[PDB]
């Protein structure tokens, strides 16, 4: 439910992902010559690889966010409430939305390139089946430039946000999520100065008082101005495994513990899994609620020029090692 | 800095240690007959094992946090600006800060006889050589209840814990008032009392949250870390509670660059540490690496003499999947 | 700015002016033989008569707030950095933004009237003078049904909206306000029921721990969630007296008092006054920052077919009673 | 319910009663020689005069908020659920809750000069009469020094703190509320400097977002950062009437609208009174939730030397000035 681009090196995109019912999601590798067959634009017999996480159906990668061989990202978050699709239309490239991650990474490698690229588009409402209703999505693209864009079909359109922070999380539409953003400037991670009360000695009781405001909540809101600081402020200049390491903690400071955000009678939206993808070697980790350990999985490590999905375990039981 | 007893099933007792400066922590079991040469009361040759975060200096266990084999736990987090000791005196008994885990560990069993047995106690200022921190402490035990122990201006006071956390400052029953001020808050959704009448656009789930905190300070991990504690799964096996444990703590923790402490320098969360009280069992990672490892007291000789240390901070550990070693 | 409708049994409109630096504020009552010469529409030299707080230029009333001898009433309020006019068009109906309260008062009896009449609209860049150039303000739209509406014109265009809540500040456009409502359905005006710690005994220590995340703050989204919550739970079924004195407390609510809004170095918004009018009896009950006895001006105790401004004092000097003066009379 | 000591040149001491119900409270001078009859002292036959808000019964000043002759202050604020009285005990100087007001201001001239006849006292648990059980109750105290202290009977004893505030509202112990002033540090009247997002522009869409977190809720926490601001940041050096004027503005930003806190069924604490009270001159201004001209009572045009009460109503009927 929380999407970043974290810069300090290398470029990593990922999400965590929450909800309170599962979707098969495994890790899934797709070739660069597995045909794409689309509902309503050209079939792509060749196109670039990609990893990410995805659902497997018939034969196909439903994604929920992935990377391309080329450095472009996209995640997909739920989007219920705000979203529209719209049907099929005559004049523009109708992409439907099961597959704009897939699109997108097969065909274009940056963001700019998908921005030149959104301009005839139409989202639209095709489902992938019958038993599968079209969800509710709205998208983070991001590449190895650090700039992002956010893309959100609604009422109004199709819309294509430039995105100053590099994250995203669910509703409002993304202008009042960045809005908001401004009711917390006066947030500082150590001590603020006194001019609350000029000319009174109040007693710096705790330490980072600055961050006194900032919010803890699993809503939509407290999520995205929590984690735009988190990234903000984490650490530049770190090599792989650092870089991964803060990658996962900035994450780790807006997910969903079991219990905290009810969604209905004893059934609570969680974080099912966290995915970290290196968008300069192709590299995915990953961990989930009940396995803390970080697995990963090498794109190159694959044959690319194959034309079937490889596909790997994402949910892992709990991996204690145990020392004595 | 923060600290919780988590009593699912199962009792597990532990912290997240939030800190800008290492002190060479290790994993240290305790084991019965070594010799505590506590500063000012008898030396205990024969006493309780027990298990913990410590540092090891002078062949001397300072610990952070520890369980003991009875299952009592013991936790210690900053109190700086709000503590203070006091010299040796004739009429009570001295407990020096730096040895309070170790002699309330090696001593008692129930948080129930820790209360009756600190009436008489004074925390003398004390130190190692390195002068003493001002800590206060949480202690809990098998019966899913804890108290906190705080040496302030005004004396020892003992209080009973209804929430089953700690943080830092400030004293501890204005911590208990401060919740009081979240009592709006649900993990779902409220009902509309604020404009009845009114169709609110319910935007996102657990609107109920919004004003949940999620501060680095002490007072907003206490309210965040009560919440979740509270929340959180029951009559959960053995593997499922560690879980769940340490997804409580990670919710309060600090990661690098959000608590400034100094140009540049940054308190972050270094280690979490989670102990089964009935199984003696001590549960940790620490920043640099998320897999969780495991170090049992039971499967040591608890009859010996030295202290068995082991490493708490490792490097991360990733699982690599598609090897292609084929085996 | 805070605007609200507020409907106990009479209907009545008003709004706080919280500023830096005052217009020439009077009160001004527009009777019907004053002829508007508007800028891209034909005059009107018969129209409905109206009162409200404006500025005169040039023998001309320049209304933030008024209502009309038929109980419509609609405020002006600022709309900095969110608003935007659009060039004279002839595809469309052009009111410029500085007559715009004056001529839908002129003009229209109802908010239905109003939504109906505003969809060949355009809000126009015009300004009442080369050197008094537009202001950027929204509107509030209210009258005797209790309902009210939000016109905005904005990057996209000129937008109309139902106000489920009666009640208008500053940025952010409108819908964004409501969404920000949304944030603070937990509030309650007494003692929640603890699902916030279940099984634990919470000390409720204050009164109204309900209302402990309520917004205080001096910016535009905390002075709408509070006012709306205000003026939600505002007693009823009041008479005269009685309505206006709850009316002048809910705007008090969100009031800016001098030190703590500023708006540049050592320059402080505050409410400069209040204003209060009674949409069925066409009363203009008012108080400003110096001055917190109401004063009242009755629409119709005046000649309304006649056609010059009548304009009474809007601020004036603290007006205090003096109990034991002795002057043993 | 909040009480402050405002001193822009001369010094005004006052305050908003919030409550669901009133005392018949009125304006009532006490004269110098009207005979206080204590419950645990001497009678005393004469004294200073004092000016303020208060319940007659018996034809004794029960007073809420008063201040004397020589320019000393004391407001009486409820305390419940925190405070505690003590059986009359011989080692201590014994003042029953209802008659503090009255004793100190008949007595004393100076903050200083409480503080130090209050370190043998006991406030006992003596209530007036079997018709008037005593009310838990707190204490602000301040002068023509600009200075206050906070005086606190609590479950550990009698409490007296100097106040670097000069405000009090109800629960929770004071040392408490200033503890809890420091979470509001970041607070500023006008737009913060963005050290939230380093990098970022955000847009400032609305004046004083650096008041976004100020509270304005009706609980005493509340009404007590918000007042402490309000009053810190008010205008200085200014003449009578601007004064007074600010004076009732600071308590208006903290009012109590009906409807707002809600105690009861439909029962609601709202702001009855606010009170205002020239030190150096004795001349005590007022209005009330009906009424919200001010009306103003010089206690030093009445014949301080007498001996009998002199009363004034306090409670008014709106007073609305009918221009034509
Ligand atoms: C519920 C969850 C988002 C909650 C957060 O915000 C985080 C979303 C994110 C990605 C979604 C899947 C995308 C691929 C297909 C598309 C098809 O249209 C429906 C099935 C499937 C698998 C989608 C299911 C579900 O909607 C997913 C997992
Ligand atoms: C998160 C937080 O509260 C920080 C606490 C941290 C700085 C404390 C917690 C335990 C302390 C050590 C206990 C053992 C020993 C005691 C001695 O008096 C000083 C040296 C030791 C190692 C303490 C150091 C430090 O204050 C520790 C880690
Ligand atoms: C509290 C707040 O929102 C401030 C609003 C305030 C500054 C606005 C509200 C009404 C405006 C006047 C309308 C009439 C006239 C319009 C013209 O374009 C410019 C001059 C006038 C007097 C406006 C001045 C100002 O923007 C006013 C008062
Ligand atoms: C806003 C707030 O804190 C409410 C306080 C309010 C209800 C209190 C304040 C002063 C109290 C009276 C003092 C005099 C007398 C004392 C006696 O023990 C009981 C009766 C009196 C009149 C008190 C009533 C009430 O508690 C008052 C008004
Ligand atoms: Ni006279």
């Amino acid at each position: 439910c929380t999407s970043i681009l974290y810069s300090p090196k290398d470029h990593y995109f990922g999400r965590n992902l929450d909800y309170e019912i599962a979707y098969g999601q495994k890790v899934v590798i797709t070739p660069r010559n597995y045909e794409f067959k689309f509902a309503n634009l050209p079939a792509e017999k060749s196109h670039y690889a990609m990893i990410g996480i995805a659902a497997v159906a018939n034969n196909t990668p439903l994604y929920c966010d992935a990377i391309n061989e080329k450095g472009l990202g996209v995640a997909g978050l739920s989007f219920a409430g705000q979203g529209k699709y719209f049907p099929v239309v005559e004049d523009k490239k109708n992409i439907a939305s099961f597959e704009f991650i897939s699109y997108i990474l097969a065909t274009y490698e940056t963001v700019d390139q998908v921005k030149e690229n959104l301009t005839d588009v139409n989202i639209s409402d095709v489902s992938f089946s019958k038993n599968t209703p079209a969800s509710e999505l709205h998208w983070l693209v991001g590449d190895k430039t650090g700039k992002s864009i956010v893309v959100e079909s609604d009422e109004k359109g199709l819309h294509v946000y430039d995105n100053p922070v590099n994250a995203l999380t669910n509703a409002p539409l993304f202008p009042q999520q960045l809005t908001n953003l401004a009711n917390y400037a006066a947030v500082v991670p150590g001590q603020p100065n006194n001019d609350f009360l000029p000319g009174v000695d109040l007693k710096m009781y705790s330490r980072s008082l600055g961050t006194h405001h900032l919010p803890g909540g699993m809503d939509s809101e407290s999520r995205f101005v929590k984690v735009c600081f988190a990234l903000n402020h984490a650490p530049k200049d770190s090599d792989e495994v650092e870089s991964v390491t803060n990658f996962f903690h900035i994450l780790q400071s807006v997910e969903q513990v079991k219990g905290m955000d009810e969604v209905g009678p004893n059934i609570f939206e969680y974080t099912m899994y966290t995915s970290c993808m290196n968008l300069e070697k192709g590299i995915l980790y990953f961990n989930c609620y009940d396995d803390s350990r970080i697995s990963a999985v090498d794109m190159n490590k694959e044959d690319l020029s194959s034309s079937d999905l490889i596909v790997f375990d994402l949910f892992k039981k709990q991996d204690i090692s145990f020392i004595n």
